[PDB]
Parts: C-alpha cells; sequence; structure tokens
C-alpha cells in the first residue's frame, strides 16, 4: 500500500531473457504453424472465430519495440498462440499437435527461467 512495498524482484534482465525464450521457440521445428500471422483473406473463418490473431513475428516486433509492460504481458501472447491454435485446431492434426509441443515446450523454459 502507500510508502509499503514487497522487496524489488530483480527485472533489469527479463527482456534479454524473454528475447532468448522467443529465439528458442522461433527456432523449433514445430514452430512453422506459428511464425507468421494467419493470412486472414486466405483461411476461411479464421478472420471472425479468431478475435486477437497473435504469431510469433508480432510478439517478436512488440518486443523490440516496447510494447510489453511486463513480462507477463509477453507470456499473455505466447500463450493466446496457443489458445487460438486450439480454437481453430483438431487436437488429431499436425498443426493442433505443434501447438501443444509448442506450449509444453514454452511453459518449461517459463518455469526454468523465471520461477
Amino acid at each position: 500500500s502507500m510508502s509499503v512495498k514487497k522487496p524489488k524482484r530483480d527485472d533489469s534482465k527479463d527482456l534479454a531473457l524473454c528475447s532468448m525464450i522467443l529465439t528458442e521457440m522461433e527456432t523449433h521445428e514445430d514452430a512453422w504453424p506459428f511464425l507468421l500471422p494467419v493470412n486472414l483473406k486466405l483461411v476461411p473463418g479464421y478472420k471472425k472465430v479468431i478475435k486477437k490473431p497473435m504469431d510469433f513475428s508480432t510478439i517478436r516486433e512488440k518486443l523490440s519495440s516496447g510494447q510489453y509492460p511486463n513480462l507477463e504481458t509477453f507470456a499473455l501472447d505466447v500463450r493466446l498462440v496457443f489458445d487460438n491454435c486450439e480454437t481453430f485446431n483438431e487436437d488429431d492434426s499436425d498443426i493442433g499437435r505443434a501447438g501443444h509441443n509448442m506450449r509444453k515446450y514454452f511453459e518449461k523454459k517459463w518455469t526454468d527461467t523465471f520461477k
């Protein structure tokens, strides 16, 4: 509350560490469905159904340009990529499986880096 603060958690490396995680997600072999924005002209249904499209390239640009206020807003956009993927893709599809694998991969790096 006013003039009463918990001890300061060191956040000065969060930017570099989120960039490293994002690099690792970018270079994973199952990243291919997620590297670029879904082409809303060419993929029927996507525009209407997925209210907030997100992809690794968009996260990378947001990261590079100071559009994440803190590490949690970064994790929200990563998770949004996977939540969108589950909304639109059957679990038993290559892209559906890619999404589950990438989410697992991300969540472990997140825990090992920050928890």
